[PDB]
């Protein structure tokens, strides 16, 4: 019954964080089933914990709303991690040769004859924006695993809307031959890998890193990116949650979900299964009593569910107790991942 | 009644802030119809918020008249955004060529050899000052995609007031060609581009962000443009309100108001039509009973409401149920977007 | 009758910032007729505002008299605006040409071979100091817009005092050819632009915006030039005041005074003439009970009011009404400006 | 009769800081005509300012000798003004001519062929030490206003002692030939600003300002230069003293001494005449009734007293109305100028 | 009698400070003449002031024993002045000439052809140490006054014990050529400075001053040597104190050492007299009634006392009152000079 008594001074109680809870008015209302077809949702929490995925918001405050606004209405509920990722494309990728007087003829130097350049364009898929962005990235000549690049002082760009481009949508690419003011590597062996390079265009670019910002909000102390740094968040989630990516023929979609270890007596996180997950972290809800986007059908006869070996061998290993034989029925793994093709 | 109790610590009741209000001698009364005439106006804003769209000002603090004085008078009501945005304009692109010995003539670098220079010249349209610019632009060479530059430490600028030019009326515009105190690049493949820069003299300035800064006010910490940055507002803003863009045949104007998702059953915005939004955002007013300008009428006769798709196709389908036929007195649309025509 | 009740905390009370008032002994006294000969004079400001115009200092600081020193007496009086405005001059532009053996000879190169120079003055005209100038000029030849410059490390100077030029007179001008410790730049197109400028020496110089500091005053808080900053306060003046120029044949003058927009209910400084203003301004007083100069009658018998487009259609359109047809007793229009030539 | 009521808060009363009044066991004492033959002096000051003239040290501060050490004992007065001045001298400059075979001969590249070397000696004559010199210096070549430069990184110097060189008598001068570590600047025009050089070795040095800084003193927090720059008390000092320099045939001196402004209503300081402040300001005495030095005679038949213009027709306006015609028994003008030849 | 009154709060009476005293278990003891023989000696200072001399610590904190202990054991007396003074010595001046391929022979660039470089080692004589040694150093040819440079990052040494040299006896010299890491200049006019030094190896090394570091001491607070600077005490030392130099045929001394001016009616330092002085300073005592040092006699028929102008031309003017002829036995004066050879 709880008496009101709070252990991680979160402002919010902990049978109201065992039970079922939702907010009203900024303050923590208990439970009745009557206001579902209000509007309002349901939630449940770590009521031993500040915090129950890695992400900086506590409960109460991923709860509520008062956190943020750009970030999007699936991560208001504190199962799941408000935290983005964003992929690098590749294409154009130019060049400039033979620096001296050619396309050897006796005035080519085998080092810095020939500059590259490339176009890249940024894109954000996940549940948050990142005020800033610095990646690394990497070329690699067929195997040969060439230079690598951070982002310099004139192509961090700024923040980053969720499901956009880093170019607002019209926009040509932007442009990358830099190492700190200086143009950047011969395609190196120059004449050995120029003529590689002559029927051998196959420059891919791999992205390794990024880092970011994020933001705090307080009254007088109103929105600060000075020091918030993302970079030291991904170990803790990542080690904790499991992961579900989401595709349509012309979106994306990547979130990651909490679960429990069972044999630590000590963590006190609710149950899952994917079946509820899939439903709780995006806005898909039943339509026919089964699971349904905004308008598409996600059941037994539409997904295609492609596993991989750490998954497959655990849910073909673990699938033997159970009569009913639901995949979606199944207690979550930590470390799993899940893909839904469509 | 509110029986004055206030919710936010915003200084403000929660019925005044619930029905109309306004404010004079620096405290809020509450609403008598008499005293439009005199010369005051109306307010409504949100009874539970500290802020009501993104803009860093309080409700009060924007509706009050104590937070700038260069700031428009049509922001100092909370549903509108106070919240600028600067374009770049281009012309006289020049160049100097063929580095040695030339106008191949055995001397020409095939890579850096014509250096070029632009003449750019920024604008702001919107609500407020940005005390300083510093815009990344990219050029482009006809699909392309060419080289992309922050603005130097000698061409971010100053203070800028709204509907001006970065240099003031009657004035050269600015150089452009650096890569921090290096002269740029070579239009690339030196004896291919040339040529293409022949006939071909396509060099298109895109712009991709602007970054700034604004002004907070106190008495003894007067005002300050230290730390206050603009890149951490712009996801919030546009992730809530709609863009509304007028244009005559001598200015523009670019506005973003507020609305509200009906989804969500705890927001508490007011509601809004686009007919009273465009009296709302800017100085327009009726003159025989329908909206007009400053000296010019806009009405259904006389606008030109150049829609796109996400908006035709959802007014489209929301222009059946209702009975007199009026695309002023529809709900808005969280994302949507407006071209008045004149 | 105020009954000693102040509403802005500016320690000065709002009958006395009502009606007349003036400062004797660090204490605000009320108002008398009587000591206007002893050497006083009269003020008035705004009684709901803590500095009524945009200068970083409030109304009782100003008008007693312990704000700074090198400020003129003008600027004391609340009505007009205490800050400065630099201006260039240039002269003496000198090149070096044809870097290796030349005055094509075959051995000039089309880009850097021959570096600009030229020699510049600053000068201060309006009421206050400026104990640093950083100002960025560019440089243009007859309509082609050439480079841009910010003072460098080794140019910027030092405190400017009021109508001083930046070496004291009696000195040779400076010198300026830098892009941060890089010999400036060829006037472009070598074998083009150098012929220009053969026949056609038109390379005008052009300011765009300086930036600079001022000084805060307390007794353990001495005076502290480090923090503060004029680039963050012309964007509130110029958006309320207007601006008066005057000129002799051996010296210049501008002000900026400011007045009110009729149709805001809510805003509390007096009302004034132009009749007044050039009174108020300077320290022009009455000789025959009209204005006069130090020595010089300043009347509509020796005056020449060179307007401007806006200022010319509003008085045509507003000298209708009035009987007496004064130009010198109308209300003033906010945005206006006004050359008195003599 | 003051009844021990202080108005500034700076420790000391208001009819002491009104008639005369000295310094005892660091305690006001009122004053007595007899211990004036102890070795005592007077000091007389403004009642109604926290420091008179512009200098960052208070009336009492200065009075009593508990401010530095290394000042000279003039300025322990609340008259003068203790704030230094430091002139530059030149002297040997060298060239190296030519730069790859000649002393054209088809291998002198116009720019930069001949680097520049001068000798330089910087010197104090005033009041106070300052810890610290940057000046900026220029170099002009008859009438073509050639470069200007920044004292370096190793250039600066250290604490400067009144009276002093910088290198202490006995030592050779300082090198001078830097652009931020960039061998300077040709003689421009090389053919022929090496010939003007040829005949008309006429490169003049000019001073144009300097920066230094001064020093605080408490207990706990003892002595500090960190931030205490000069920069920003002379637009203070020079708007409101006036200037008097002496010179014998081995040394120099000029000192700033404060005076009143007649119209103003609201000044409080004492009242001066030249013939007094002639003795005020030094430490000359009157040996037979007269002024005298410490060993030279300074009256009407040794005065060589050289005006200049602003002073001369002032004082031959202004000599009419007395009866007794002497010069040094004249009220100050506050701006004025004065040189005792001897 | 005092009643045990401070006036400076420096925890010491100001009788205590009158007469003599000394200082056992951290706590002021009077005075009496019968520990003398215990092995304690006797100290007076100015009971007026917080700090005698100008070295920043206090007359307590320098009369105990608790500011440090590499200060030597005669700096802890209040008339002395501790602080330390550093001679540069050089030697080994090598060069490399003729930069492309010679030893004029058509390939020697009349500028930069002969780098230079020298060998030099500081050493401290005086009574303190300095943990930071930052010297700049001026080269000169036979009268030409050629560069200066400053001691860069890694030649510029750590602390510096007193009575030794920078690097410890039996090591090599520090190497020297660096403006800025930059191989440094030649030596100028080429083929004239170079057969200037065939002949005429006249390379002399000057110093001009240095800038270090010292040491204050809490027990929280420990041991801080990161803003504490030396280059703003010396010029409030040296205009109040003499100065002592002491040489025997393997070390030398110098000391410095206050006085009192006797004009001004309120300064409270003791006088002295400089056969007590020369005492005070070292560890000289007396052996047979008369003054010896360690195991010299140091008496008038062994001292070498060689003076100069300003300090023979006193002692000369004012050896004539007294009666007993004995030079030890005068006022000492504030700004002499003293040279004890042996």
């Amino acid at each position: 019954e709880d008496e009101d008594l709070d252990t991680d001074n979160d402002n919010i109680p902990d049978s109201y964080e065992r039970n079922g809870y939702t907010i009203k008015d900024l303050i923590a209302v208990k439970w009745e089933d009557s206001f579902a077809e209000q509007g309002y949702k349901k939630y449940v929490s770590n009521y031993l914990e500040s915090n129950t995925a890695g992400d900086p918001y506590t409960d109460y405050e991923k709860a509520s709303g008062s956190f943020d606004k750009a970030i999007k209405t699936e991560a208001r509920d504190p199962l799941v991690a408000a935290y983005p990722i964003v992929g690098v494309g590749m294409e154009k990728l130019i060049i400039s040769t033979n620096e001296h007087a050619s396309t050897t003829g006796l005035s080519i130097n085998k080092g810095e004859s020939a500059y590259i350049n490339a176009n890249v364009r940024y894109y954000n898929t996940g549940t948050a924006p990142m005020y800033k962005v610095t990646p690394t990235t990497n070329l690699v000549l067929d195997g040969d695993t060439l230079s690598t690049i951070k982002a310099q002082e004139n192509q961090i760009g700024n923040n980053l809307s969720p499901g956009d481009t880093y170019p607002k949508k019209g926009l040509s690419p932007l442009a990358l031959n830099t190492m700190d003011q200086f143009s950047s590597r011969l395609i190196a062996a120059n004449y050995d890998q120029l003529k590689k390079l002559d029927a051998g265009k196959q420059i891919k670019l791999e992205t390794t890193q990024v880092s970011g910002n994020f933001g705090t909000k307080n009254s007088s102390g109103q929105i600060v990116t000075e020091g918030n740094s993302w970079s030291d968040y991904i170990s803790q989630i990542d080690s904790i949650s499991a992961s579900i990516i989401l595709d349509t023929e012309n979106e994306s979609y990547e979130r990651r979900v909490t679960a429990k270890n069972l044999q630590d007596p000590e963590d006190k996180t609710p149950e899952l299964t994917i079946g509820e997950a899939i439903e709780k972290a995006f806005g898909a809800t039943k339509k026919d009593g089964l699971l349904y986007f905004n308008d598409i059908p996600i059941d037994e006869s539409c997904v295609e569910l492609i596993f991989d070996d750490n998954t497959a061998n655990k849910i073909k290993d673990s699938l033997k107790t159970l009569s009913d034989k639901k995949i979606y029925n199944v207690k979550l793994e930590r470390g799993m991942n899940i893909l839904i093709k469509t």
